[PDB]
């Protein structure tokens, strides 16, 4: 059921901002690893004495990487005279965030009808304010409320190209990389306590619970009216033999934070071929592939959706497959993006639920916890028996 | 003249350590941009709860990238029980260094006969101690003294493979990249006052002044007995029309620090072809090339060393050329390695001074300050006149 209870008009995911020690090196690594183009910048060369911010894009996916300069460069500025292009940025907040959590997502940004109204309604309904609505060049409004941990939900609204003060990148520095990624599908947080986190976020957004279909986790998914903004949240489950991976996350991250970003590809086979070719030459590594038994079991589970050849291509690339009552999902996960075993990326492509494709078609892959465990058990038994 | 006055036995440059916010992303960017292989690691997977350190190598060049984990992971350790593989590492020092200076070189490491004796002799002769000699696994000794700013000169000596506690990298993660770089030629510091810096470093090393052959700088070069360890130092010159680039460095770096690393290539043409192909797909950018007049003037300056075709290849790749009374130098410079206009890299190859090739053959390219200025003037006059 979808009660369509959004308290303000939400459009789509807009961008994700990483807070970095050095934005240049992270942005260049991510560009090559994910096939995203350098599309905009705000830094010393554009008159920003406060922070360096670089924007990568692939289709509608926008990744922003931001790091602070020495405060001495802007020591004479005040907020009314700032050269920062992102008015919510603060040197101390950014250094403290990065010291505490390491490389990770500071902002999950959604485009809304009116960021000032979204902010006001959110705070009136319990949201903890983080940055008030600020109008940039009478053209774009940006505001921020706390989401979980030190992650903020950022609202952006446009009167009518990323943000004023950003310059498009001269095409010599903009190599047109593209491995097929096209948009952010969902963004997932890890929290110590799921219940209060859900009550808080659903309380101030009106987002509803998205319908779902040992593990070490409990999870639930909040969704916007058209279910195109999807925000799963996990908590750890204490009491099992293999330690909860969510708890390990919270320890290494110093608390709640963004766990994974799921990036929709329009051709997950091409995306994974391209990303895997680059894993050991500066790109991203992937989780170890499931055993051949997992792909043997795929035929019985999705043989009506995927041909034998398409299943064998999934096996070549290590792709996981899960299925709903309405759709089928192809997914795969990277190893952690940085030094700490915290944030990682998921590549996903969904088949079915055609109307456009409805949001969340096929679910989030919860069935693969069981299917993976099952397939490993079968594989070890096959090996021992042979 | 070479008085050969080293106060202890110095062998060669050993490694350069960068202090990072996230070592993984910087190391992966540098690996792809410079063609260096991942060769060793010390991190959570090797039992190090304190810092993540990744070693890249190309020939004898060794770049180490280190970042701190959350202090909470090691909060119960003391130095006698540490899981750090680099005993001089400190969470607070590393965060403070990076907050102050951004991404840059913390340690210039030279291999010596006996690091404990080198440390003792250095401090007895004025060196400010930074980390005392520590013997690792009865096999390697490491010690550190202050060089300039927050850069240390690190001594390493081996009884008899990088450092105990580091693990060789499984060849699946070790792609055998190689663009031709083979060793560190020189490492250059920017300081506010050259005189005292030289007196200090030459005071405690016994290094002698290496013989040299508007600019905004004064510079001098300290050298070990066989002139294979080369440490140029620059100070700003105030009073000119175009602001001293050394002063700009000191402002953005919050003081003295390492300005550039010069990496010797065994085939500078191949190195630059490979690095330039990757500039816009995650690698390093280069300074704008000199005008065609510079390469027209090359024929009159080095036509006896380089054929017309070799000169045209220099022009294709933007390579600069300078000449001594003893040798010729091919060189080119990157744009800054990170967000701040501070540290950059030089690629160099030297021809002549055969005995082995003597250190510093051809100088450091000081003649290119004049030759570049001259050639730009000629080019603008050609364009206006045509
Ligand atoms: C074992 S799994 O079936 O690989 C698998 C399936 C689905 C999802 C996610 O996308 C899900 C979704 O977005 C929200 C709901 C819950 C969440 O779990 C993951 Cl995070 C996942 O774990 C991958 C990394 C990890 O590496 C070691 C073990 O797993
Ligand atoms: C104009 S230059 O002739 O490109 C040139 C020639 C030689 C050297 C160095 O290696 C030299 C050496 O190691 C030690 C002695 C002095 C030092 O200067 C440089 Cl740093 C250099 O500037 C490059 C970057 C900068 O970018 C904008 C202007 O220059
Ligand atoms: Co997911
Ligand atoms: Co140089």
């Amino acid at each position: 059921k979808n009660p369509k209870s959004d308290k303000f008009k939400v459009k789509r995911f807009h961008h994700i901002e990483f807070w970095c020690g050095d934005a240049t090196n992270v942005a260049r690594r991510f560009s090559w690893g994910l096939g995203m183009r350098f599309s905009a910048k705000s830094d010393l060369s554009t008159g920003n004495m406060v922070h360096a911010s670089y924007l990568l894009t692939s289709g509608d996916l926008r990744f922003l990487f931001t790091a602070p300069y020495s405060p001495s460069l802007s020591a004479g500025e005040i907020k009314p005279t700032t050269t920062a292009s992102i008015p919510s940025f603060d040197h101390g907040s950014c250094r403290s965030f990065f010291s505490s959590h390491g490389l990770g997502v500071r902002a999950v940004a959604i485009e809304v009808e009116d960021a000032e109204s979204a902010f006001s309604i959110s705070v009136a309904n319990g949201a903890i304010p983080s940055s008030p609505p600020i109008v940039l060049n009478e053209a774009v409004t940006i505001a921020e409320v706390k989401l979980y941990g030190d992650v903020v939900l950022r609202y952006v609204s446009y009167k009518a190209e990323f943000l004023p003060g950003f310059e498009r990148v001269e095409d010599a520095s903009s190599f047109p990389l593209d491995y097929g990624i096209r948009r952010l599908d969902h963004a997932v947080g890890n929290v110590p306590e799921l219940g209060p986190a859900l009550t808080y976020v659903a309380g101030f957004t009106g987002f509803h619970q998205f319908a779902e279909f040992e593990s070490g986790l409990n999870s639930a998914v909040l969704a916007s009216n058209d279910e195109m903004v999807l925000l799963p949240i996990n908590e750890p489950v204490h009491g099992t033999k293999r330690k909860s991976q969510i708890q390990t996350y919270l320890e290494h991250n110093e608390g709640a934070g963004l766990q994974h970003l799921a990036l929709m590809s329009e051709d997950i086979f091409r995306t994974l071929r391209e990303m895997r070719k680059r894993s050991s030459i500066g790109g991203f590594d992937f989780m170890p592939s499931p055993p051949p038994t997992y792909y043997q079991n795929l035929k019985k589970r999705v043989g009506d959706v995927l041909s034998d050849d398409q299943i064998k291509e999934c096996e070549e690339l290590g792709i996981l497959v899960d299925r709903d009552d309405q759709g089928t999902l192809l997914q795969i996960f990277t190893k952690p993006l940085g030094d700490r075993p915290t944030i990682f990326i998921e590549i996903i492509q969904r088949v079915g639920c055609m109307m456009y494709q409805s949001g969340g078609c096929g679910g989030f892959g919860k069935g693969n916890f069981s299917e993976l465990f099952k397939s490993i058990e079968e594989y070890e038994k096959t090996l021992e028996a042979k």
